[PDB]
């Protein structure tokens, strides 16, 4: 089946578009690292379909954390990514959450009435 990879970014933070590129690179490099340790296989499988990843948005930091619950709900990776201003990953404000690599379907149950970044 098919298997991918969303990235949801937090709206209410109003971040630059090169500040969610670095955000997004944040999270995508977490969650690679976390499936390589607990699925290796999903893992193969998500890059068998060319590791997709999806960058949707969310108004707000309630709306994460109840992704997240989700999401962990139907068994998928979840990665939640804190920055503090500068460039790299540190305790602040949460401004990403990357649900997966996982199943296609499951994911979209959790994100897919997001809208696309």
């Amino acid at each position: 089946g098919e298997y991918k990879m969303i990235l949801v970014v937090r709206n209410d933070l109003k971040m630059g578009k090169g500040k969610v590129a670095a955000q997004c690179s944040h999270a995508a490099v977490s969650a690679y690292k976390q499936i390589q340790r607990r699925n290796p296989e999903m893992l193969k499988q998500w890059e068998y379909c060319g590791q997709p990843k999806v960058v949707v948005k969310a108004p707000d930091e309630e709306t994460l954390i109840a992704l997240l619950a989700h999401a962990k709900m139907l068994g998928l990776t979840v990665s939640l990514i804190q920055d503090a201003g500068r460039t790299q990953i540190a305790p602040g404000s949460q401004t990403v959450l990357g649900i997966g690599p996982g199943p296609a379907d499951l994911i979209d149950k959790v994100t897919g009435h997001l809208k696309l970044y």
